[PDB]
């Protein structure tokens, strides 16, 4: 059974077309541990602050994934997205 967001065309595509598109390469159960939750995150709040935070998770998670400096020098796409993302 689907917990939320049951067939809405672009469940498990949107964040793959943005984050892993260049940041995180391909196939990491590590990264997927947040790429799962992004699918549910689309109905978090409102279409902005939902999807926004769906990008948030992975940007923090990229640290354990292999990053040391990808917060601050990347906040230009999160904080200068939305002062929120």
């Amino acid at each position: 059974g689907h917990s939320k967001m049951s067939d809405v065309k672009c469940t498990s595509v949107v964040l793959l077309s943005v984050l892993q598109q260049l940041r995180v390469e391909s196939s990491s159960k590590l990264w997927a541990q947040c790429v799962q939750l992004h699918n549910d995150i689309l109905l978090a709040k409102d279409t902005t602050e939902a999807f926004e935070k769906m990008v948030s998770l992975l940007s923090v998670l990229l640290s354990m994934q292999g990053a040391v400096d990808i917060n601050r020098l990347c906040e230009e796409m999160l904080d200068n997205r939305a002062t929120l993302q």
